[PDB]
């Protein structure tokens, strides 16, 4: 078997983040052909490379991601409709309703452009603070309203209704006053009747899994929203294998936990460089961590 395979009969799917830049790369278009059924963008679908100025867009890139993915018969998931970082330039300089308006353009736009390819959206990308407190991150679009986040879904929704919204986010594996800050926003949205489908678990790890990962996962599976890790990478170590054992482990145990994607193929392609946090090396071997992901897949 392959990831892909082996996660599809446990009713999940195994995704990996690809760039454009290379797809003509032989042994790496291989690796992706066969052991992911589920595909990302790593920057071709962001603001910046989807709106470079105001109300005018080209997908180009993102496009020869998308119709890869969907010719092989792979899922597709959208990142990202409305994020703080990477910001067209234009987008940067804007505030108040007109930041606003460019932003629900922004979304209903891109969503309505890939209606019925996308399987998932990254609708609001990082908007929860590091600070202890689980407030909201300071952005110029935060500055626009607390309801960004709910306008936001809503556009989405609009736009494609068949694609699954997520809220997406770091720093949020286990219990923690950040991941509680997402929980709460997420029950009022779940509360109020705000569209939002699934929940992101970014899962940007350091060497270890937190012991309530599974716990934290379960909360919000609670709600009644799916739950995706969706760019998981792990610093390398003797506990690389069993971080990756037992993030797979806390998704199968999760009843609504409905796939991995890891934050690309190999080691060498990482944007953590140095790290090697990912299931190939740069030779394109198996790595440990690959076996583990397999047989906790299996057993």
């Amino acid at each position: 078997t392959t990831l892909g395979q082996s996660a599809a009969e446990r009713g999940r799917y195994f995704g990996v983040a690809i760039a454009a830049g290379r797809m003509n790369d032989g042994t790496y278009m291989g690796i992706v052909d066969r052991e992911f059924d589920s595909i990302v963008a790593e920057n071709e679908m962001k603001m910046d490379a989807t709106e470079p100025n105001r109300n005018q867009f080209n997908f180009s890139n993102g496009d020869r991601i998308v119709n890869y993915a969907l010719g092989k018969g792979k899922k597709v998931r959208g990142h990202t409709l409305a994020w703080h970082a990477q910001q067209p330039g234009w987008m940067q300089n804007m505030s108040g309703q007109s930041l606003r308006d460019a932003l629900l353009n922004h979304v209903s736009r891109v969503a309505s452009y890939y209606r019925g390819k996308i399987h998932s959206w990254d609708v609001v990308n990082e908007a929860f603070a590091d600070d202890g407190r689980g407030s909201r991150r300071d952005s110029n679009l935060q500055r626009t309203g607390n309801d960004w986040i709910e306008a936001a879904f809503r556009a989405a929704r609009s736009a494609d209704p068949g694609a699954k919204l997520c809220y997406n986010d770091y720093n949020t594996d286990g219990v923690n006053a950040k991941s509680t800050g997402v929980y709460n926003m997420v029950r009022d949205f779940k509360a109020r009747g705000v569209p939002i489908d699934c929940v992101g678990f970014q899962s940007h790890l350091g060497t270890t899994v937190p012991s309530d990962y599974q716990a934290n996962l379960q909360r919000f599976a609670d709600l009644g929203v799916d739950v995706q890790i969706t760019e998981l990478d792990i610093q390398q170590g003797s506990n690389q294998a069993n971080a990756y054992r037992q993030v797979v482990q806390a998704c199968l145990a999760v009843s609504r936990c409905t796939g991995i994607t890891v934050w690309g193929v190999r080691d060498t392609d990482s944007w953590r460089t140095g790290a090697n946090p990912l299931l190939f090396d740069g030779s394109g071997n198996k790595k440990a961590a690959y076996a583990a992901v397999l047989e906790a897949l299996n057993a």
